[PDB]
């Protein structure tokens, strides 16, 4: 696998709060088309090749400010990462999985070079908090080439979701009073195919905001799900496969193994 990047995972790796790889940003502005501009993470060094990307939506009325701390975590793992801004505050989640598109179309075809060299652009994911997370499952029927999907809190009017074929990784808050898991992470996540590579990781106490605030938890098995599947790395198949049971977990779903 030519697409695995830094040394041989371990329980600790997965848990660093900064990877093996250095980060640099660069900031995109508001007046790009399709979204609201937003920072790009990525590695610095180089000597190892180049990088999948994955795009990052916050949710209603929230910045990309309530995603920052994804940046610089993921991408340190070897990724590069767009924490955007959508259009307005008031996007709805098949606004918000255009804008990803759109946020990951920009780091292709326009980013500043530094990026673009360090890009490979088939191997493209989308993550997004509560309505972004909405956007996040969207984008993927948007667009099925789509290497992974973390929808975070995911909120979304539409319930049905057998048309994803992108791997999807749904991270739900036990006692989440704005997007409950029960009328929204968990039908997402039992109405996506059976056959398709798919986690269901529900966080013990967590509220509506629990993505929104630096978590081991939700860090590792991310970064887990990125390698897994934008790298095809299976190195990280250990972590996924069988279903984590962290003492922080509530309950866990898998269509393991993969
Ligand atoms: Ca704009
Ligand atoms: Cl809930």
């Amino acid at each position: 696998n030519p697409y695995e990047r830094g040394p041989d995972p371990t329980e600790d790796s997965i848990e660093a709060i900064r990877g093996p790889f250095s980060v640099a940003t660069e900031r995109v502005s508001s007046f790009a088309s399709g979204f609201g501009g937003g920072t790009i993470y990525y590695p610095r060094e180089t000597d190892e090749g180049t990088f999948g990307a994955v795009a990052v939506a916050p949710g209603f009325t929230a910045s990309q400010g309530s995603m920052s701390w994804y940046g610089e975590r993921v991408a340190s793992q070897g990724f590069i990462v767009f924490t955007i801004d959508t259009n307005t505050r008031l996007d709805q989640p098949g606004q918000r999985g255009r804008q990803l598109l759109a946020a990951l179309d920009y780091l292709v075809e326009r980013s500043d070079r530094k990026v673009r060299e360090r890009l490979d652009p088939n191997r493209l994911a989308v993550m997004g908090h509560s309505m972004g997370g909405g956007g996040s499952l969207e984008a993927t029927v948007m667009r099925p080439s789509l290497k992974a999907s973390i929808p975070l809190t995911p909120w979304n009017l539409d319930k049905t979701w057998g048309q994803v074929q992108v791997p999807t990784f749904i991270i739900g808050a036990e006692l989440d009073t704005i997007a409950p898991v029960r009328t929204h992470a968990k039908p997402f996540y039992e109405s996506l195919p059976s056959s398709l590579p798919k986690a269901y990781m529900e966080l013990d106490g967590a509220t509506h905001f629990a993505p929104n605030i630096p978590n081991t938890t939700i860090a590792k098995y991310v970064i887990s799900w990125l390698k897994r599947f934008v790298d095809e790395d299976t190195r990280y198949s250990q972590f996924l496969c069988p279903n984590p049971t962290d003492r922080a977990i509530e309950e866990y779903r898998s269509t393991c193994p993969y």
